[PDB]
């Protein structure tokens, strides 16, 4: 509902820093403080701002532009990915209360070692959350990040390292059902969503969504023309996959053409008219966003299996690592 | 039956033995970027990347693609700037334009006559000046600048075609943006003449003058400016847009500067400005003014807004 932007601390850092000239990054929902924040940075200090205009989708969507052009850029709302020089990662966690929702779906869990994931802006509430649950005689396990995803208990949309543990069950805790989805099929565990804002907790469930995605993959199978999506994105740039998938796209007597830019959409994927096409760029573009494009939208793996190159298995989550 | 841009392609890409192609097109021509990347990977040993971002004008150069590839083709838009590995393809336009211009003889009131046209038809413009000529007028046609390259050719943000010695102008093209902008930018009389419908009718810069003043009325009680600038090759202008923050200090007014790539309604939506000041491509100002959920203004209508330039002296946004 709220989130803790550290302006105190950035005010701080630029008079400290003398900075002279100051970048602002924003995520979607944030862009709503820009210019108080940028306000506060002129008044407050001798820096003047300049604030990202571009939409922003992650820590691997940095606007390397802009930090280039200032002294400093502030990227918000986001856990820091990648190392850059001059780029400062502001949290930005969420204060809203997880312990109701937790409690609430303590009584969906059938086993008794239980494991906690959730995105950035709640990572710092997990370890009270673990406390509960073993007062309930539980045991319970927060399973380590890595360099894409730092925090324990963090996941992404593209990265699950954080629910690779021993555990039988998980908790995700946060809002939608893209999350808890990729938690059940890259771990093939059982997964219950507990959803701070509502307070309630569903179990997500993965064979609906596997098994009709997986007929319609199937149309891609007479595709004869594909689309090799990269994106120039900061951390979504996969070039070298996509030029292996051009060349298995050969070996099995198809073509795929590599298609270079920065925003993925609809709209410009419209215009080429291939069958199909393969995300290398932001892989919930492939289960999300894909549902209104107008030809098949296929994970690196799911294209393998549209070739022959791998045999049939259901979809497995496109990681980013 | 002889395909001129795809032969040329080839044989550059055999001269130059390139083994890694990039293409970009505007909107209109996507659809034949597969057809076009078939074509150079069987008939040649290169590889092909496709841009798949918008693409507006030889001031959108896809460099990130161009520091990616042996050579660039950019397709639809005569060359501006001075990039060492992209090739520019106009694809020009073969209709005949002589019977728009004749058209066009029938609205003229002056003996003196400018040409101008978009890339489209400027290979035509000798042509189409010996015919007015030979019908008794006189006729020039002025020459362009860096920006701007062909004789006679101009752009959403360049006029310099137009600016020369003439009474009237006739413009050859489809659309009315671009001789609005020479009747506001010269002060003479401009006949438009589409050589695709074959008609001429005289173009009256007075609506779009009112709707413009519509959009600096709602400005002028705006505290909080956005001031954009955009990234594109051919369309930043960082130096003006921090002029401009400067000159609304002055004024008792605020604007932060704000750099994106694209320039759309989502985008500004986001940030809680009164009303924006366009630094990059001024057509956007004016195509995209109704779906804009604020004010978008020109540098020059600012200017008026915050008591710099008097409401009367509209100027063109132009990129020099
Ligand atoms: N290169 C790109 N082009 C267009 N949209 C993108 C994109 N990368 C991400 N997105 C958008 O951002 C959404 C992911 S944002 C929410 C996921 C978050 N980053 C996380 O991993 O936890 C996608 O559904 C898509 O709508
Ligand atoms: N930076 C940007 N962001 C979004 N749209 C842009 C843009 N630059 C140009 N455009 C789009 O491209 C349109 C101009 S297209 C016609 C202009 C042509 N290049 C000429 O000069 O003759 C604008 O109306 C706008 O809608
Ligand atoms: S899921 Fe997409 S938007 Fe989120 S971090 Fe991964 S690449 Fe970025
Ligand atoms: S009018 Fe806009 S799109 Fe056309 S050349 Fe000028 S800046 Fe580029």
């Amino acid at each position: 509902e709220q989130f803790d932007f550290d302006l105190e601390r950035i005010l701080k850092t630029i008079k400290d820093k003398n900075c002279k000239k100051v970048g602002l990054q924003f995520p979607e929902g944030l862009k709503r403080q820009a210019i108080n924040i940028a306000r506060e940075i002129e008044e407050k200090t001798r820096a003047n701002v300049i604030i990202s205009g571009n939409p922003c989708f992650g820590a691997c969507d940095i606007d390397t532009i802009l930090a280039g052009s200032v002294d400093i850029l502030f990227h918000f709302g986001h856990a820091g990915m990648g190392e850059y020089e001059n780029v400062v990662f502001i949290e930005a966690r969420s204060n809203i209360d997880i312990i109701p929702a937790v409690k609430t779906a303590l009584n969906l869990l059938k086993a008794n070692r239980i494991g906690l994931i959730t995105t950035v802006q709640h990572v710092h509430k997990l370890e009270e959350a673990c406390k509960v649950i073993k007062e309930y005689g539980k045991e319970c396990v927060i399973g380590k990040g890595d360099p894409r995803a730092i925090y324990p208990g963090q996941v992404l949309g593209c990265n699950f390292t954080a629910a690779r543990v021993d555990c039988e069950e998980f908790i995700y805790i946060g809002s939608g059902i893209f999350h808890p989805l990729g938690v059940a099929i890259a771990t093939k565990k059982r997964v219950i969503a507990a959803d701070p804002f509502l307070n309630q907790a569903v179990e997500v469930s993965p064979e609906r969504f596997l098994r009709k995605r997986g007929g319609y993959i199937a149309k891609a199978t007479g595709a004869k023309i594909f689309g090799i999506i990269v994106s120039t994105k900061s951390g979504q740039y996969r070039m070298k996959l996509a030029q292996k998938l051009k060349e298995i796209a050969d070996k099995h007597g198809k073509i795929g053409y590599i298609i270079l830019m920065d925003l993925v959409t609809p709209e410009q994927l419209l215009a080429f008219k291939a069958d199909a096409y393969v995300n290398t760029a932001c892989p919930r573009i492939t289960i999300d966003d894909a549902e209104r494009f107008h030809a098949p939208v296929l994970t690196p793996q799911e294209f393998e299996i549209v070739l022959g190159e791998r045999r049939w298995e259901n979809m497995e989550m496109d990681e980013m690592i």
